[PDB]
């Protein structure tokens, strides 16, 4: 806060979400060292970018699937 602009990262983890179905999950990214809390990063596939701590369950396990999700289809990561 210099003068104009009240943001900060685009995306920071302030606190932490709420569990959601892996079904809607497409996309799990990590929290930069320079954004915010260090969180992990939630993208489902209607856009919904939310902050999750690793020690959820729904998030641990959240993980451990679309390991394997990704990886298929499209051998490209």
């Amino acid at each position: 806060m210099q003068h104009h602009g009240v943001t900060k990262c685009n995306i920071t983890c302030s606190k932490m979400t709420s569990k959601i179905p892996v079904a809607l999950l497409i996309h799990y990214q990590q929290n930069q060292a320079s954004c915010g809390k260090r969180a992990i990063i939630l993208e489902t596939r209607q856009h919904r970018l939310f902050c999750a701590d690793p020690k959820e369950q729904w998030v641990k396990d959240a993980m451990q699937h679309l390991d394997r999700q990704a990886a298929a289809l499209t051998r490209n990561g």
